[PDB]
């Protein structure tokens, strides 16, 4: 007969567009992720459907936009500033069980399914076992690890010692799943806790990067760089286990991020990484917070070493996988993604389209309520506090410094209206004018509030 495809999604947490060597970094050292890029297709215009953790994770699994899911902030969300211009919108504190995940869709084709690492889509019963997965390892309502060192006390991930590194032990448990299901068709959602705060790593590895951090100016944080090395080791271990088991040939790998790099977590004087050239990072609707790494190895279909400039989003993985597994798109599902198989096959037929964002919240990283649309090369951001819009040309201004909104006031009007129409198509919940808005004491004093 043929060879049913396996699927691994490797999802690094808060991993920036430029936090890998094959994406421009000179600090961070990511040799395995590089080998994956050389073995596959690297996407220059890949996006996360939301600039914070929970909703992007909900996007990936459902093929639906966060605004459409009504899960639009990280759970449970920034505390309300008592005096801001806006009251945050309410949202589901869980990925609802009535949403279909890619795991549920594969199950009936004989797939074994596991979610391992960061869940952050609600308390149990909204955990993975009740959402298409056979195995949960380390998933909870939590959006971060208490520590990167043992002992541990998480679901099916219980106990090591103060000398055991999380990223290392999580990887062993994922290898365990590969070893167990070596002969079966499987889907693995591998969501590292890396590289979310708190910054902790092996001392010897930190030392390496302090020696390199001298007069670096930009990407400067040794602990973080070490987190990335320990993460990159975990990725090689997966890649090379697939070799030892003689199934790399028919296993699809998708390597990406749930949002852009952290840089100025709420009133902290130091940034964690930098996304230059891109403006800002995690918690913002600027490209820093939404443009992410995306590498796809599909041995024998994706010509290795290729790249793709076409904009892709978290919503596209559901239908991509569905089609990779020989499934008819269910017309009752009403997803927001399209399949990337035409791009991966370097064939044509990939219809040109718009991407949408909707973040009716204040973020912990300086972000403010807004939405955005990207059509071809132009990108409009709408700021919900005062309805003002910014428009950038990302072919000429990837760093979003020159605002064209005054210069091209009709493309601005066109895109704002296209975005408003989408907001309606999905009944995006909007924020509200705060009755206790007091401009005097409305500054929340988060160091991320752009200037760039
Ligand atoms: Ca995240
Ligand atoms: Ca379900």
């Amino acid at each position: 007969p043929p060879d049913k495809l396996n699927f691994i999604i490797i999802l690094i947490d808060d991993y920036g567009w430029t936090d890998s060597t094959c994406y421009g970094s000179t600090f961070y050292e990511t040799p395995n992720i590089d080998r994956l890029a050389r073995e596959g297709m690297r996407f220059t215009n890949a996006y996360a459907a939301c600039p914070v953790c929970s909703p992007t994770r909900a996007s990936i699994l459902t093929g639906k936009y966060p605004a459409h899911l009504h899960l639009t902030d990280w759970i449970p969300g920034r505390k309300q500033w008592p005096t801001s211009k806006l009251l945050g919108a309410p949202f589901y504190q869980e990925l609802p069980l009535w949403e279909t995940t890619i795991a549920e869709r594969l199950k009936p084709l004989g797939y074994t399914t596991a979610a391992m690492g960061k869940w952050h889509l609600g308390h149990e019963p909204y955990y993975p076992e009740r959402q298409g997965f056979d195995i949960n390892v380390a998933g909870t309502f939590r959006g971060h690890p208490e520590s990167y060192f043992g002992p541990f006390d998480l679901p099916n991930f219980r106990g090591w010692t103060k000398n055991d590194y999380l990223t290392d032990r999580l990887t062993d448990k994922a290898l365990q799943f590969l070893e167990e299901n070596r002969q079966r068709p499987f889907f693995l959602y591998l969501a590292h806790f890396a590289v979310h705060t708190p910054l902790q790593a092996k001392a010897e590895m930190i030392a390496k990067y302090e020696r390199k951090a001298r007069g670096r100016k930009l990407q400067k944080n040794p602990t973080y760089a070490a987190m990335i090395e320990s993460m990159d080791q975990g990725v090689g271990r997966v890649m090379s286990k697939l070799e030892d088991l003689k199934i790399a040939d028919h296993t699809v790998i998708i390597f990406t991020s749930d949002n852009g790099g952290l840089m100025y977590e709420g009133s902290r004087r130091e940034p964690v990484t930098s996304n230059r050239p891109l403006r800002a990072g995690k918690g913002h609707l600027y490209e820093g917070g939404v443009r992410v790494p995306l590498i796809i190895r599909w041995p024998g279909v994706v010509k290795p070493g290729t790249t793709c400039d076409v904009p892709a989003c978290s919503v596209d993985f559901f239908p991509t996988i569905e089609e990779m597994a020989g499934l008819r798109h269910d017309p009752k599902l009403a997803l927001d993604g399209v399949s990337l198989t035409p791009l991966l096959r370097r064939k044509g037929g990939f219809k040109p389209r718009a991407l949408y964002w909707h973040y009716p919240h204040y973020s912990n990283q300086g972000g403010v309520p807004g939405g955005a649309i990207r059509e071809g090369n132009l990108k409009l951001i709408e700021f919900y506090e005062d309805s003002h819009v910014e428009l950038y040309d990302l072919s000429e201004d990837i760093g979003e410094r020159h605002n064209l909104a005054k210069e091209m006031p009709d493309k601005a009007a066109e895109l704002q209206a296209k975005l408003k129409a989408w907001r309606a198509s999905v009944r995006a919940t909007m924020p509200t004018v705060n009755p206790n808005y007091d401009p005097a004491r409305a500054d929340q004093g988060l160091t991320g509030a752009d200037p760039a």
